[PDB]
């Protein structure tokens, strides 16, 4: 068993996986210390600052603020979200091609220093704009769309609330499956047929719920706003012809540096359950594996370590198939089916929210088709 345990029931806190919200950051910080009010003002007013053409001049007038007053993980994660949103807005502007190739030192230096501390690249990633970018409206009500808000958006009407929160709610739905993983491995060591079966049925049930949460994206995200507006600010400078050499982080590196924009490969949920169920993805060969491994380096390092530990545990699939046990096989199959359905839905969302709007003004469609078929081929 690779997974380090905090006690007999819970995985080690060193993996930064919360029992209630999973890979998401629990109860995120909403305010920085007063010392950083100037950064908070800009991130909170990004929509009207971009729209009025005021954003860049405001960032250029900022004083240099040291990150030493960011003493705990939560305030460092908030600061990274604040500075990442400001960076995306500074670089892309209004999204018409008037790009900035130099990030000013009063942002670049604290952002790069903070990113070094957190071992995350100096660009907005999933762990910022989804996993840390949320609050409850009422502390005493549950985690539902109606009771939640994001902390930051880029433009009014960009649907970032719907896109980020629905994604967050899928992560939270998966958390109820992630917290069962130690029980799976314990039942395997102990030969507890029923415990393993109930654990797998629980996982499958939570993955099914996650897909029902995913369905909500159509109700909160307009495809034209997403494609023509939000995607601009999730774009990066790796292989981007508008920033062919990357971005200059003034006062941190002399040469421009390339970092990739957002990708679905930054969520740990898919790989977590592919590993658990022994599904090896092959679609797209080395170039796709290289890209996906690169996106794993854009997850929090503790979540990378969790995924690596999972790969070093005994195999659920090998255990199950050897039992002549219809019940274990059916429960395993229910998990695989729920993962196949999630991949299938992911493909249809890419189609409606990227491939189709793009057509109006191929390797991706065939990658997502192959990942779904590899998964379905893992049905025992
Ligand atoms: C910075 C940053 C940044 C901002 C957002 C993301 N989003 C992301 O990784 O979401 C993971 C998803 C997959 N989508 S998605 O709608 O197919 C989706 C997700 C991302 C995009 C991009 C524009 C970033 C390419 C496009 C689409 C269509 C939502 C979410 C729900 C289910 C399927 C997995 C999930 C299991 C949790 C990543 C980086």
């Amino acid at each position: 068993s690779g997974i380090q345990m905090e006690n007999s029931w819970t995985i080690s806190k060193e993996y930064h996986i919360d029992e209630e919200v999973g890979f998401a950051l629990p109860n995120p910080q909403e305010n920085l210390p007063d010392f950083y009010n100037d950064w908070m003002f800009i991130a909170k007013h990004l929509p009207d600052l971009i729209e009025s053409g005021q954003l860049r001049e405001r960032v250029e007038k900022l004083n240099m603020l040291s990150i030493d007053h960011l003493t705990d993980h939560k305030s460092q994660r908030l600061a990274r979200l604040v500075l990442g949103c400001i960076t995306m807005a500074y670089v892309w502007g209004k999204g018409h091609g008037d790009v900035r190739k130099v990030l000013p030192r009063n942002i670049a230096v604290p952002y790069c220093q903070l990113s070094k501390k957190l071992e995350l690249p100096p660009i907005l990633v999933y762990a910022d704009c989804v996993l840390a970018n949320w609050k409850k409206k009422d502390p005493n009500k549950p985690l539902t769309y109606e009771n939640m808000d994001v902390l930051f958006s880029f433009r009014d009407g960009d649907c970032s609330k719907g896109f980020f929160l629905v994604s967050l709610l899928v992560e939270i739905a998966a958390a109820s499956a992630i917290k069962v993983i130690p029980t799976v491995f314990k039942a395997m060591q102990m030969q507890e047929r029923d415990t393993l079966l109930k654990a797998l049925l629980e996982i499958a049930s939570c993955l099914e719920k996650a897909l029902q949460v995913f369905h909500q994206i159509h109700d909160h995200v307009n495809p034209k706003a997403f494609f023509s507006v939000l995607r601009i600010y999730l774009s990066g400078w790796k292989g981007n012809p508008q920033l062919s050499d990357g971005l200059v982080y003034e006062g941190f590196w002399e040469d421009p540096k390339e970092f990739a924009g957002g990708s679905a490969g930054q969520s740990s949920v898919f790989q977590c359950f592919d590993v658990l169920l022994g599904i090896q993805q092959t679609a797209g060969g080395g170039h796709a594996a290289q890209f996906l491994q690169d996106m794993r380096r854009y997850m929090p390092p503790a979540h990378r370590n969790f995924l690596c530990s999972l790969e070093s545990n005994p195999s659920v699939r090998e255990f199950v198939l050897s039992k002549g046990d219809a019940g274990l096989r059916e429960a395993y199959d229910a998990c695989v089916k729920a993962l196949v359905s999630l991949r299938s839905y992911h493909l249809q969302i890419v189609t409606k929210y990227i491939l189709i709007p793009a057509s109006q003004q191929t390797d991706l469609m065939n990658f997502l088709k192959t990942v779904r078929s590899t998964t379905e081929k893992s049905l025992l």
